């Protein structure tokens, strides 16, 4: 089995708070596009149009292998939404699998709050599952078809690396980079097949439960989603987080601003109180009965750093209604192995990750917990 791909490592790029994309072509001839990674959605899109933050886009009428399924669709993000016209052509990967598949795409041509200015990327690649992808669950996913068309292994694994500028990662198509990670990497169940649905079953603050039903911290549901920047968590366990932590960080106090993410802090060059603020772990469900590991972060993972002689940061633990949502914050520390086959996902130490001299990120395990399977929330 082979476990160095040479060609995929580092194949990712990103600009902070703005997402990791890889380099794509589509039509034919190949037309470059850089699109994002989102582990979060479930169609393909491109610029299919000008529009003032995209630097190119994709011309449906220069690619000889186009093909027009005469239907329209539009999605609606969080905050942002757009609107195209679904067909299909050849789609590659430059630094990925060498294989050329046909999946389904959405010209976009009209978009509100969805292209960031000068963000480099002009689509996104929904790498999740088909159950939550518009139209509807018909429009078969790109990973989906890549897969049928070659024999790319049914999984991929994410390695992304925050920085201290232009953040980078790995996307590994069809397997497992064993440079990516240190240590052992361990599985938790996927839920449920429509989003990347995990189960949250204790959470710590430096080590110190936060001491709820494990239903609250999946009260709606909890995912792992690459397209989301910040650690989102549900209203209750959100509060309770805030307050341990800021207990923790005492020695200095902030305002009130600052723990909403309204403003954001900095200290002289490089003088970070790092070590002030709290480890966070959180317990996911392991694969055998009773038995969970845990994922821990450090503040260089939830405190993005913003752009004189300081080094501001923005706190990137969020309130959310829709769930717990491990977007980068969490995933900035682990190589996450998103292994379809088996119905799972792991988590090792990333290697590329950031941390200081005296603390680093973990995945320890395991622990012989009870009563998981409750923590996961019925409708
Ligand atoms: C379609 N579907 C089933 C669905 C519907 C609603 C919610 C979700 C959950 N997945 C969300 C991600 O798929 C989605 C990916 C995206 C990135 C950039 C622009 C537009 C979308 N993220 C957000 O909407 C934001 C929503 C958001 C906007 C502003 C403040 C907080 C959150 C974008 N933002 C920052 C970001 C910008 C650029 C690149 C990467 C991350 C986030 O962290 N999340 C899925």
């Amino acid at each position: 089995k082979k476990g160095s791909f040479v060609e995929m490592v580092d194949n990712l790029r990103g600009k902070s708070g703005q997402g990791y994309y890889v380099e794509m072509t589509v039509g034919s001839p190949p037309q470059t596009l850089n699109i994002l990674v989102d582990t979060g959605s479930s169609n393909f899109a491109v610029g299919a149009a000008p529009h003032p933050f995209l630097h190119r886009y994709y011309q449906r009428q220069l690619s000889s292998t186009y093909r027009d399924l005469r239907k329209g669709v539009y999605v609606p993000y969080t905050q942002g939404k757009w609107e195209g016209e679904l067909g299909t052509d050849l789609v590659s990967i430059p630094h990925g699998p060498n294989v050329t598949v046909r999946a389904n795409i959405a010209a976009i041509t009209e978009s509100d709050k969805f292209f960031i200015n000068g963000s480099n990327w002009e689509g996104i690649l929904g790498l999740a599952y088909a159950e939550i992808a518009r139209p509807d669950d018909s429009l078969e996913p790109f990973f989906d078809s890549l897969v049928k068309q070659t024999h790319v292994p049914n999984l991929f694994s994410l390695q992304l690396c925050g920085a201290g500028a232009s953040v980078g990662g790995s996307m590994i198509i069809g397997g497992i980079d064993h440079s990516l990670y240190t240590g052992s990497l361990w599985y938790t169940p996927i839920r449920r097949e429509w989003y990347y649905e995990v189960i949250i079953v204790r959470v710590e603050i430096n080590g110190q439960d936060l001491k709820m039903d494990c239903k609250e911290y999946n009260y709606d549901k909890s995912i792992v989603d690459s397209g989301t920047t910040n650690l989102r968590l549900p209203k209750k366990v959100f509060e309770a987080a805030v307050k341990s932590i800021k207990a923790a960080s005492s020695t200095e106090k902030f305002p009130d601003g600052f723990w909403l993410g309204e403003q954001l802090v900095c200290w002289q060059a490089g003088t970070t109180p790092w070590n002030i603020f709290p480890v966070i772990s959180l317990y996911l469900m392991g694969e055998v009965t009773n038995q969970s590991f845990r994922i821990t972060i450090l503040p260089q993972q939830y405190l993005r750093p913003v752009e004189s002689q300081d080094d501001c940061y923005k706190f990137a633990i969020s309130q959310s209604s829709t769930g717990t949502v491990m977007g980068a914050v969490i995933m900035e520390g682990f190589y996450v192995v998103f292994d379809r086959a088996r119905k799972r996902i792991g988590f090792a130490v990333s290697a590329c990750h950031v941390h200081d001299e005296f603390r680093t990120a973990a995945v320890e395990g395991p622990f012989v917990t009870l009563d998981m399977e409750d923590c996961g929330y019925n409708i």
